[PDB]
C-alpha cells in the first residue's frame, strides 16, 4: 500500500529544476528541451511521443498499408495535448504504483532503482568516471544547466502507438548491457491502450505489460542482457519453408515459464558463468580504484553504491569480491524471479500463457479514474475473479480500435 | 476398487474361441495367427513382440549402432519366453486395473469401449457396412476363422522396445482418425520399462500407468476420429551451428499431453479442430438419417443407429431425426481433449511426473510391476506413504535396473 510515487504530480506544475525540469537527452543532438517528471530517485517519465531519441524515428507518419505489420497502430494526434499528457503522467504513476504494491514488483523496482549504471567510462584503471552517455541535460531556473545521472526514463511511443520497448545508448568500446555495468535505458510505453487475447475476450493488465519491459530495463542496468544473436527460429506452418517467427532468448527468458524451457541448459550455465565473470571484473575495477572525478561524493560512498547494487563481500581490509552463493541468488532474481508469469499471480490477473498467443486486438482503455482500475487489483475490482479483464462483460472500459487478425 | 478385467488370465490357458484365441489382422496381409486374450469388450492384448501389424517391421533385428539414435533400446529376446509373455499380459491387466481405479481413467476407458468405429465402409449412400481396419479373424476349431469387431489392441514394442505408439490401419489411404468415424486402434507397449527423468530445470521414474493412459488418449482421439492433422506441428529451430538441437512436436502431442504444452497451440487452431470435429458430427448425423439398410449383420438397423448416437452423444427429436446438440457436443468435445489428458492423471494416480515435453527423459529401466510388494493398484510404486518416494530411482533402487543412459 505503501506508493512508490510519493507525490502528486500533475502536467501543469511549474517546473522547479529538481524534479519537475525541461531536459534534453545528450545522445539526441536535435532535439527541443521536453518537460519531465522525476518520480522517484532516478526514475523520470517524460509524457511525449517519442520523437527524440532516435533521428531516424523523429516523425510520427504512419507509413504505407503495405510496410505496415499487422500488429501495430497508428494516430499521429496521440499524446499532442496536454490533458492527454496529464493523463498519461497520471496512468504511468498508477502502474508503478501497482507494480510497487506487490511483494516482486517492490523487489524488481529497488532493483532498478539500485541498478546504478556502472562508473566505467575512465582510461586510467586506478580512477572511477562517469559514462556520460547515462546522464541527461536538465534545464534550470535562471538558464544554467546540469548533468545528472539517471536510471530509468519512460517516454510515450514512437509512430507506432503499441510498440514497446526498452532501449538505450551505446558505447564505442563496451556493450554495457551484457558486460555487467549497465546503462541508463529508455522505454517507450502507453498505459492508454493495451491489446486482447483469447484462452480478444480478455484484455492484458498494463501493469503487466509495464512489468515485462521493467524486466528488460532491470537486466540491462545489470549488464546481464543475453546477445541479441541468440535467437529462437519457430514455425507451425509445414508449408513455408523460410516464414516463421523469431524470439530472442532475452524475450524467451524474461516472459519465463514454459517458454524459457526453449533455452538448452548449457546456455543457462553460459550466461550465468559469464555474468559472474562479468562481477569479477568490476570488483577487480573497484578494488583497483584510488581516485574518483566529476563528483563531490567520497570514493567509498562510490564504491558502496556498487557493493549494494552486484550484491558484493567486503573484508576488513577493504577488499571487494564476489561470493558465490549472493551471486547465485541475485541472478536467480534477476533472471528466473523477475518473469512476466511470475507477476500474473500477484497482480490476481488473467493473462497471455505464451508467446505463441499473439494479441488479438488493440483496445482504448482509461486506468486514472479508481472505479474503472485500482492500484490493488487493476481492472478486477468486483471481486477475486477475472470479469474486469472481460472485454464483453466490462465492455465499458475497452474500445477496440482494430484487430490483427 | 472393481477392476477392469473380471477374470485371471495365464498365458499357458488353453484358447476357447470367445475371449483365448489365435488370432489375424486382415489388413496385415502376411502374419500367421497370435495368441490373444480379449481382456474385457472391445479390448484385446497381445503378448508378444509385433512383428506382424507391419511386414517390413516383422524382425526383432537392432539396426547398425551407426544408425541407433539415443532415444531407443534394442534386446531381441525382451518377451521371447512363455513366462515373459504371461507377466506382460499380468502387467498391462494391472495397469488398466489401475486406471480403471481412478474416476477419470473409468471415463476413459468408458469412453474408448463405446467408441465402436463407424460404420460408413459401404458404396451405397442408404447403407451402413463395416470398414475392414477394424475387425480382426479369430481361428476356430478346423482352421477356419470368423471376423469379429473391436476397438483396441495392446500389443509388445516391435524392435525399438521402448518406440511406444497408437497406429491404425489404411493411416495411408483413410481419413478415419480425423474424420469423425475412427478405427480400430493398435498400441505397442510394454508394462516392464519406463523411464526416468529429473525434476524440472535421472532422480524419478515414470509411473506405467501414466505412459498407458497417454497411448489410451491417444486411441481415444483416433477412436472419435478427432486426432489433430500430424502435419500441425510444432518446428523450432537455432542456429546450425548451435550443439542444442531443433526439436519437432506435433500439435496432437501438445493436446494429449496437457498441461502448459496445450497453451503452444493458439486459440484460433482451437477453434478450428472444434469447428472440424463439430461438422463430421454433422455428416455422421446425415449418414445416420439417411440409413435404409444395414448389411453384414443380424443386428437390426435401429441398433446400430443407437449404438452411434450413444458414442456421440447425439440427439433425437419427437420424430426420430438425428442431430448435434451444441451443448452436448462441446462437453463432448472438452472431455476428449481437456479431460483427457496425460497432467490430469497425475494428481489422480498421486505420482510425480514430468511437467513438459521440453523437459526429457535421461534413461530407461527395467522394472517390475506384477508383485504387489513392487507396485499396486491403488498406490503404484509409492505404498510407503503420500509421496514419491517410490518413484525415486535412488532410494527404490530395488525396482529400477538402469539399462540405457539418453545423454
Ligand atoms: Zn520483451
Ligand atoms: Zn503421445
Amino acid at each position: 500500500s505503501m506508493p512508490f510515487v510519493n507525490k502528486q504530480f500533475n502536467y501543469r506544475d511549474p517546473v522547479n529544476g529538481v524534479d519537475i525540469a525541461y531536459i534534453k537527452i545528450p545522445n539526441a543532438g536535435q532535439m527541443q528541451p521536453v518537460k519531465a517528471f522525476k518520480i522517484h530517485e532516478g526514475v523520470w517519465v517524460i509524457p511525449e511521443r517519442d520523437t527524440f531519441t532516435n533521428p531516424e524515428e523523429g516523425d510520427l507518419n504512419p507509413p504505407p498499408e503495405a510496410k505496415q505489420v499487422p500488429v501495430s497502430y497508428y494516430d499521429s494526434t496521440y499524446l499532442s495535448t496536454d490533458n492527454e499528457k496529464d493523463n498519461y503522467l497520471k496512468g504511468v504513476i498508477k502502474l508503478f504504483d501497482r507494480i510497487y504494491s506487490t511483494g516482486l514488483g517492490r523487489m524488481l523496482l529497488s532493483f532498478i532503482v539500485k541498478g546504478i549504471p556502472f562508473w566505467g567510462g575512465s582510461t586510467i584503471d586506478t580512477e572511477l568516471k562517469v559514462i556520460d552517455t547515462n546522464c541527461i541535460n536538465v534545464i534550470e531556473p535562471g538558464g544554467s544547466y546540469r548533468s545528472e545521472e539517471l536510471n530509468l526514463v519512460i517516454t510515450g511511443p514512437s509512430a507506432d502507438i503499441i510498440q514497446f520497448e526498452c532501449k538505450s545508448f551505446g558505447h564505442d568500446v563496451f556493450n554495457l548491457t551484457r558486460n555487467g555495468y549497465g546503462s541508463t535505458q529508455y522505454i517507450r510505453f502507453s498505459p492508454d491502450f493495451t491489446f486482447g487475447f483469447e484462452e480478444g475476450t480478455f484484455a492484458t493488465d498494463p501493469a503487466v505489460t509495464l512489468a515485462h519491459q521493467l524486466i528488460h530495463a532491470a537486466h540491462r542496468l545489470y549488464g546481464i542482457a543475453i546477445n541479441p544473436n541468440r535467437v529462437l527460429k519457430v514455425k507451425t506452418n509445414a508449408y513455408y519453408e523460410m516464414s516463421g517467427l523469431e524470439v530472442s532468448f532475452e524475450e524467451l527468458r524474461t516472459f519465463g515459464g514454459n517458454d524459457t524451457n526453449f533455452i538448452d541448459s548449457l546456455w543457462q550455465k553460459k550466461f550465468s558463468r559469464d555474468a559472474y565473470d562479468n562481477l569479477q571484473n568490476i570488483a577487480r575495477i573497484l578494488n583497483e580504484a584510488k581516485t574518483i572525478v566529476g563528483t563531490t561524493t567520497p570514493l567509498q560512498y562510490m564504491k558502496n553504491i556498487f557493493i549494494r547494487k552486484y550484491f558484493l563481500s567486503e573484508d576488513a581490509s577493504g577488499k571487494i569480491s564476489v561470493n558465490k552463493a549472493a551471486f547465485k541468488e541475485f541472478y536467480r532474481v534477476l533472471t528466473r524471479g523477475f518473469t512476466e508469469l511470475e507477476f500474473v499471480n500477484p497482480f490476481k490477473v488473467i493473462n497471455r500463457k505464451t508467446f505463441l498467443n499473439f494479441d488479438k486486438a488493440v483496445f482504448r482503455i482509461n486506468i486514472v479514474p479508481d472505479e474503472n482500475y485500482t492500484i490493488n487489483e487493476g481492472f478486477n475490482l468486483e471481486g477475486a475473479n477475472s470479469n474486469g479483464q472481460n472485454t464483453e462483460i466490462n465492455s465499458r472500459n475497452f474500445t477496440r480500435l482494430k484487430n490483427f487478425t
